[PDB]
């Protein structure tokens, strides 16, 4: 049923982002320097991809686990995501990471103001330097997205839901600490609610909606017909 995907995409999105920001608090807890000085990314790249790909399988199976609104939107041009659906697809990925981050505040404290759950730019990395890098993770994301609904040489035999979450490992793999890796506005919505916001905020919201714009671009037109 209708209703079902929205409540399916909701609970979701909960479970994943706690899964994802979990990895990565993971590593930096048991007392300060020892391991975790600053962590070994692969395996926080690793989850974030490899949960989607799991999930996908799961609550996949009926509502399309898109959990990331960017997605969607890409999709609602082209897959056409139903003009109705979309928005509330996006209402319920939205809301669900807030429960995600609520539910892991219950953990322990160390440092509250900077970069905790959330992800910022570092150094040298200018706003409009941040905002190309997330316009090309997500159009990366979003290509291989419309690219499993189609026929594909030797076609993908069936490990669809593997290689999208391996396109979000290496989306992930390029981006990961460069932008948080953002490329899905609930991720960072997410853990905007928590903590609750920063001005920097509309970089990580605004990428991801050009850059999948712009990826249905590249495939509809030139690599579609």
């Amino acid at each position: 049923l209708f209703w079902r995907a929205v409540v399916a995409e909701f609970l979701a999105t909960t479970l994943f982002v706690f899964i994802s920001i979990g990895s990565a608090l993971g590593f930096k807890y048991p007392v300060g320097n020892n391991q975790t000085a600053v962590q070994d990314n692969v395996k926080v790249s690793l989850a974030f991809g490899l949960s989607i790909a799991t999930l996908a399988q799961s609550v996949g199976h009926i509502s399309g686990a898109h959990l990331n609104p960017a997605v969607t939107l890409g999709l609602l041009l082209s897959c056409q995501i139903s003009i109705f659906r979309a928005l509330m697809y996006i209402i319920a990925q939205c809301v669900g990471a807030i429960v995600a981050t609520a539910i892991l505040s219950g953990i322990t404290s160390s440092l509250t103001g900077n970069s905790l759950g959330r992800n910022d730019l570092a150094d040298g990395v200018n706003s409009g330097q941040g905002l190309g890098i997330e316009i090309i993770g997500t159009l990366q994301l979003v290509l291989c997205v419309l690219a499993t609904t189609d026929r594909r040489r030797r076609d993908l035999g069936g490990s669809a839901p593997l290689a999208i979450g391996l396109s979000v490992a290496l989306g992930h793999l390029l981006a990961i600490d460069y932008t948080g890796c953002g490329i899905n506005p609930a991720r960072s919505f997410g853990s905007a609610v928590i903590t609750h916001n920063f001005s920097n905020h509309w970089i990580f919201w605004v990428g991801p909606f050009i850059g999948g714009a712009l990826a249905v671009l590249i495939y509809d037109f030139i690599l579609a017909p």
